[PDB]
């Protein structure tokens, strides 16, 4: 039993899919990408069950059944098949073997990241690595498999009967964002803008005084100035500032008989401290930390396969494992015990990646390359909606969280995506305290819909704006 999705290219992929679509009667009435979804899932009954349930286990079971029901038949077949294809499995795993050096900042610190908040550089490196991986393996074959780079949706149209529920979700999301989150002279910023054009002689008499002068609180006005400039003009300024300083150093060297060597070397040295410091302020911002912690679902999923020692030849068993899990929902404890008992060597290796019991801070801070029991669903949407050993079993339906993002958002179908997110939230809320969870899956799902994701296989790192500012109408 090998991987039956023998596809090594887009053309190869299209033909495999046409057969399959015809064979299985896939529709796109309620989904962006063709799927098994013949009708919007009705999760109503799970609210009443939840409300009549007393113990924690009954409640987890009710919620887990709702989530599977929500997702069972709406997997985006084309993209899931592409993500699990023989070609992408080989390239996607091999990439880690060929690029080990570029991801070492987080990969070689995996053990620490199971415990501690990541450094911002570990977050940035992971995001850049995810885009590189996508580019290098040719992951993009359509808009559903692209890296997004437009802006968040200004408006989000939902049916009138869930407007207040969506607005309540956003209030809690903004409450969370604000908990997470909780003066530069305009003339100094303008000096920096002129300096970085290559006008290095300006460094001999800045308007604030000495070139090293710190404002409040003990930080060099040059650093805060450039950092403040970068927010409006972009990262290029740092590059341009370094070039300008190198230009100065050439000048002081050419005209060395007209200059005091020691103060000329100190000024060059000191400007470089200030340019480096300007990035440490720029980079170390909570807005960049929050964007930088967003998981790239497919990238992180392939990283976990790599770390677990999965091969193209054993991959179909990972796929099968995940497929069974979304077909018949069961407890987290039972999923975890199955990894510890499986004869497959990858079982225990995947298990050792879990950070559930080791991570010492609010989970929102966890590095996006760190596995948890709840992140098994990321792998499940990539490799588990279709069992690659017998793909037609996808018709039985295997439900993984992010298949929800394949549900349409348009008004012709009245946004079954949003209806379903809301109903999951209401169900979670009936049975448990929202505010006590570090992570509310349905809120993560809304956020992602609000940034404009219409597939689980999109990367939204370069989407600009604040999703949570959307006007719900």
């Amino acid at each position: 039993m090998e991987n039956k999705i023998e596809v090594n290219s887009k053309d190869e992929m299209n033909k495999w899919f046409e057969e399959f679509k015809k064979g299985n009667g896939l529709v796109d009435t309620y989904t962006n990408s063709y799927s098994f979804c013949e009708s919007v899932p009705n999760l109503d009954r799970f609210v009443f069950q939840m409300a009549g349930a007393t113990d924690d286990a009954q409640k987890d079971s009710i919620y887990a059944s709702a989530l599977v029901e929500a997702t069972k038949f709406c997997a985006p077949i084309y993209e899931c098949a592409w993500a699990s294809s023989t070609g992408i499995v080989k390239k996607g795993l091999e990439w880690f073997e060929k690029n080990t050096g570029t991801i070492k900042s987080w990969d070689e610190s995996y053990i620490e990241l199971k415990v501690e908040v990541p450094k911002i550089e570990q977050l940035f490196n992971y995001q850049q690595a995810a885009l590189k991986w996508r580019k290098d393996i040719g992951f993009r074959v359509n808009a559903n498999t692209a890296a997004l780079s437009n802006k968040v949706l200004a408006e989000y149209k939902v049916p009138g009967e869930i407007v207040m529920s969506v607005k309540e979700m956003l209030s809690d999301m903004i409450r969370r964002r604000n908990l997470i989150l909780n003066p530069v002279s305009h003339e100094h910023v303008e000096w920096c803008r002129e300096f970085v054009k290559g006008k290095y002689i300006m460094a001999f008499n800045p308007p604030w005084g000495d070139i090293n002068k710190s404002g409040r609180s003990g930080i060099a006005l040059v650093a805060t100035g450039l950092a403040k400039l970068a927010e409006t003009e972009g990262k290029g300024v740092f590059d341009e500032a370094k070039k300008t300083v190198e230009a100065l150093n050439g000048y002081l060297d050419k005209h060395k008989d007209e200059v005091d060597k020691a103060s000329a070397d100190n000024m060059v040295t000191n400007l470089l401290k200030h340019v480096a410091k300007a990035q440490e302020l720029y980079k170390n911002s909570s807005a960049l930390r929050a964007q930088g912690a967003q998981i790239d679902t497919v990238f992180s999923s392939y990283y976990w396969l790599y770390k677990a020692g999965v091969t193209p030849e054993t991959f179909p068993t990972v796929s099968q494992f995940l497929f069974e899990l979304g077909k018949h929902p069961r407890g987290t404890k039972k999923m975890k015990k199955a990894l510890l008992s499986t004869p497959m060597k990858w079982g225990k290796k995947l298990y050792e990646l879990f950070a559930d019991d080791s991570f010492q801070q609010n989970r929102i801070y966890m590095h996006p390359a760190v596995l948890t029991a709840g992140r098994i669903s990321e792998m499940g949407v990539c490799f588990g909606t279709i069992p690659v050993a017998n793909p037609d079993d996808a018709a039985l339906g295997s439900g993984h969280t992010k298949s929800i993002l394949n549900l349409r958002t348009n008004t012709e179908t009245n946004n079954p995506c949003a209806r379903t997110i809301v109903k999951l939230f209401e169900i979670q809320k009936t049975g448990f305290n929202i505010q006590d969870m570090d992570i509310v899956a349905s809120e993560h799902l809304l956020h992602q819909s609000l940034v404009g994701k219409q597939s689980p296989f999109q990367n939204a790192y370069n989407v600009k704006g604040n999703a949570t500012s959307a006007n719900i109408i």
